[PDB]
């Protein structure tokens, strides 16, 4: 009764319906299970992206970025009555809350007017290989609401935040409760040192009390794991300048509930703090046992759902995409692999998605942008690389007072051919540079494509088109200079 | 011949010329300036128009005139304040911004002193022959001999100077130059021009302007900012005009006369009248070649600039031009590429050349435009096949900012034949910034599957360039048909 049923209506799911019903005229089925955003379930029409991910994650950057904003207008001849300045937490949330709605009912009227695409709000589950039920409830022994029979399933359930195991955890909040706090929180403490344990750090430190105070821990070395090595070390620095207090080898041990309601947090080293509010954001974990996978024999690897690079599951007509098969977690490669599926099912041609030299960026305050291979990578797969390496202090912040705030880019290359392996940007407007630079990453540039382009004037950009001999290069892994 | 290159003018061009010579081919350089430090009376001085009345200057201005912006937008996101006790302080931002080009016309002189076969002569530079230069002390080519210069190169780098129209009064009316010197900023403003500079600094003028000030642009052809996308040209006028800034279309000055009160009466040719308290006109720049002497050395002039050859050679052998004196492109980068490009072809291995195509650029008006290749309307005329692709919208922010007039707009021109993309257009927030990695492709010849093939950025405007799948429309022959 159903060519095809997605289970989960996010990014990848949405996408992937969509594409099915108009370009291929097919009876598509779509599960989720909330229309409209918030608790209990968070997530609804629209998925992680629209509810509790990149949509009002930027909208909250945007409005902790004001408070630079605010201070440097100061150095260009802007004058007001400082003392008089606050910040409305609820008037942020309440347009926050309004922009998503919107949203999830745009979402809504779009199954109305297209044909061959259905909504069945629930939870689903696998029957069998072909039959996918609607309960009530996540308990697989709720009410089935509906029966839908089909030849091809796709699963796109995403990843959900993950809390450790430790003693008082039922104390603490995942970045989703965070959407919806009613009051800024005057002592926070972050857990994680990923994007959303720091991009979240940038927005409480912008809209805090009075003596508020922002603290992010982290059990490794030094935040953003997986990072170029000196966007860590700046964007820490930069990070520290704007208030923001960073431990780093600390791990919770404990979080007690004290009777003022504020939670004392009680780290594996001894030490003990205070806080008014606690955010794990130590991981996201694909969304499968709800799915009851074993009803179909569909195997998982490293908890989540194994699939091919056509992302194809072990079970013929069985397809996963994004979060859920933990390749790379973002929204533009959820969609991507979406259409690549589509048309690799019900097309004339099998096409699959390209998880290498993807742009990304991490929304702190300054932003982070990046594209490609960081050196420590690079100097493993490659016998000579050169490390291109630019620091300045942009004009408008010599002016500004955020003397503070240094650019950072960062090129690589294979230095036998010239090859651009990755580029990395730290300072304003990043995400933006970062984007026709991953087309350049495509098109297999070499770093005199880079610096034989003529550059845009003024702008921090055009640093990018005027680095010419690398600073250092790397010989099977040792690290070498021209004398 | 004491010296192997004498450049005349220490702006962009001619001193990633004199570095490059002294540098890279050790060679005895001489480099000539009227001023060492910005101001008046020349305005220009070591570093050139970039340096002291241009690219620097301009970036802070445009940046302090942006923070309107964000202190009016920042309530759409819960930031409040006492709103009444705003105000600009128009000497506070020239101010900082003295300091900010003060200092780096001193970092250029402790440059000369470091830099050894790198020689600085302060006056005014003429050739008395096609290898001898004089440095006088005016414009006027009867003063004062103080140097005398024996050279076997010459590299002529002296730039352009704004033109102000022969009309009545023109005396009453101000160039771009004096605007970074204003003690005051003036309440009513009339900028003359459809360019950058007039579109640039309307926007300057209306974010630090007094209580009831207003700001008019006024223009004799019928849009802003010709020879840009008419996309752009029509967006950009609309979010001006939002902001408050007046734009005349259609009216040309006949005449500015000074009234009693000291404000400026301005009479259109079609017979309107009003007042001003500045008169800025900014309808274009010239290349200064008169007091270069060039007859004595038989160098030609073409439409008003040094005529040259795309290595950037006169007619006159051993006698070069870079620059805006050449009138090709007039941007800083491209003046600096000129002077490595030329530099390496005389005292190096290899002849080199600029390619001035494809070549990026921006406007810093509020919004900016960032763009890169033909807009549609040329490339018609030189492709049987072209396919537009055009998307619009108002960003997310915007929904929230309460300024639901900024729409972003996005606009890809392609060869439709072979997919070759052969100008990227785009208006909105970011924009400058957006262009340059984009400039890097069309140097790579990329194509519109390269783009959209690309996996985005999200969430950013920039990633709109990688999801134009579908042309909007295309130009056949110069006509413009559509998909049934
Ligand atoms: C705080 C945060 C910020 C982020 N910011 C960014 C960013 O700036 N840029 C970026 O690229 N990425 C960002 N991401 C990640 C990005 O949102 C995800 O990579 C992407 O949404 C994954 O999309 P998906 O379709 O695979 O999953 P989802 O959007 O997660 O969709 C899963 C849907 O499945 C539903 N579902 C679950 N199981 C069932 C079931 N059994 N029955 C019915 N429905 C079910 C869920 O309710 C949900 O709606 C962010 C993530 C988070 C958490
Ligand atoms: C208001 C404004 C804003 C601009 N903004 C931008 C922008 O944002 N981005 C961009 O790319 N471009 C911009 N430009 C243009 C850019 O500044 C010029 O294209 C570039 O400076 C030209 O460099 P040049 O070396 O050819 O000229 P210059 O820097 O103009 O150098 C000429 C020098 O020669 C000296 N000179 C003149 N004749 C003599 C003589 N006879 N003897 C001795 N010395 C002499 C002068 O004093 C001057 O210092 C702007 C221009 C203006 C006017
Ligand atoms: C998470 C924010 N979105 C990205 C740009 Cl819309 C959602 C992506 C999911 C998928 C691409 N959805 C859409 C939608 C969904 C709903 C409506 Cl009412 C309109 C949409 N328009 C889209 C336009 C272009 C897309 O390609 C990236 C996707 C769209
Ligand atoms: C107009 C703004 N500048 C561009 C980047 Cl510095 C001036 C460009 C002129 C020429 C390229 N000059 C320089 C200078 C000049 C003086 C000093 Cl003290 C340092 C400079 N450093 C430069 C570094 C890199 C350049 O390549 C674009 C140019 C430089
Ligand atoms: C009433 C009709 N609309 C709702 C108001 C339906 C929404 C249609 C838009 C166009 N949706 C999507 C897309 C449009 C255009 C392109 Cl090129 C792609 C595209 N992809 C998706 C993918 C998923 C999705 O689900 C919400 C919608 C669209
Ligand atoms: C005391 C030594 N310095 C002054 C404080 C001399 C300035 C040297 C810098 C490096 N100047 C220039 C350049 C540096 C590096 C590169 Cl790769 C290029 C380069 N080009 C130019 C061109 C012109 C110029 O004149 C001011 C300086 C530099």
């Amino acid at each position: 009764i159903f060519d095809l049923v997605v289970i989960g209506a996010g990014s990848g799911g949405l996408e992937a319906a969509w594409n099915a019903a108009t370009l291929y005229k097919k009876r598509v089925a779509v599960i989720d299970v909330q229309m409209v955003h918030g608790p209990p379930f968070f997530s609804a029409l629209g998925g992680t992206c629209v509810n509790v991910g990149c949509v009002p994650k930027k909208l909250m950057v945007t409005g902790a970025q004001y408070m630079e904003h605010l201070r440097e207008s100061a150095g260009f001849g802007w004058e007001f009555d400082r003392t008089t300045l606050r910040a409305e937490w609820k008037n942020l949330i309440a347009v926050k809350d309004e922009a998503v709605l919107n949203i999830n009912k745009s979402y809504d009227e779009m199954f109305r007017d297209t044909e061959g695409l259905e909504f069945f709000l629930g939870w689903g589950s696998l029957e069998s290989k072909n039959v996918v039920n609607v309960r009530e409830s996540a308990d697989p022994a709720s009410a089935v609401k509906e029966r839908l029979e089909t030849e091809h399933i796709l699963l796109a359930s995403g990843s959900w935040p993950h809390m450790p195991n430790i003693p008082g955890i039922e104390h603490c909040i995942s970045s989703n409760e965070a959407f919806y706090l009613p009051e800024p929180p005057r002592r926070v403490l972050t857990v994680g040192g990923g994007f959303i344990s720091v991009e979240f750090a940038g927005i409480f430190n912008a809209y805090k009390p009075k003596d508020g105070q922002v603290t992010l821990c982290y059990r490794g070395e030094m935040i953003l794991r997986g990072f170029d090595h000196t966007l860590r070390e700046e964007l820490t620095k930069q990070l520290t300048a704007n208030g923001i207090q960073i431990l780093t080898k600390e791990n919770p041990a404990k979080v007690e509930l004290n009777a003022d309601g504020s939670k004392s947090v009680t780290f594996e080293s001894g030490k003990k703090m205070d806080f008014d509010l606690v955010m794990m954001a130590i991981g996201r974990s694909p969304r499968t046992k709800d799915l009851q996978l074993q009803n179909a024999g569909v195997m998982i690897k490293n908890g989540g759902v194994q699939v091919d690079e056509y992302s194809r599951t072990n079970v013929s007509n069985i397809y996963a995409i994004g979060d859920v098969t933990n390749r790379v977690m973002l929204t533009p490669v959820a969609i991507n692999e979406a259409a690549a599926l589509v048309d690799t099912v019900f097309g004339t041609t099998p096409r699959k998605t390209d998880h290498t030299r993807v742009a990304s960026a991490v929304f702190s305050i300054p932003p982070i942008g990046t594209c490609g291979l960081i050196e420590e990578v690079a100097s493993k797969r490659y016998e000579v690389v050169a490390v291109y390496l630019s620091s300045f202090t942009p004009l408008m912040h010599k002016v500004s007072g955020s003397k503070y705030k240094t650019f950072v880019a960062k090129i690589i290359t294979n230095h036998s051919d010239g090859t651009v392996l990755g580029v990395h940007l730290l300072g304003d407007n990043a995400p933006e540079i970062i984007q026709g630079i991953g087309i350049c990453l495509k098109l297999n540039a070499k770093i005199s494509d880079f610096y034989n382009t003529i550059g845009v004037h003024p702008t921090s950009a055009e640093e990018l088109c005027s680095m010419r001999t690398p600073s250092y290069y790397y010989v099977k892994g040792e690290k070498m200079e021209k004398p």
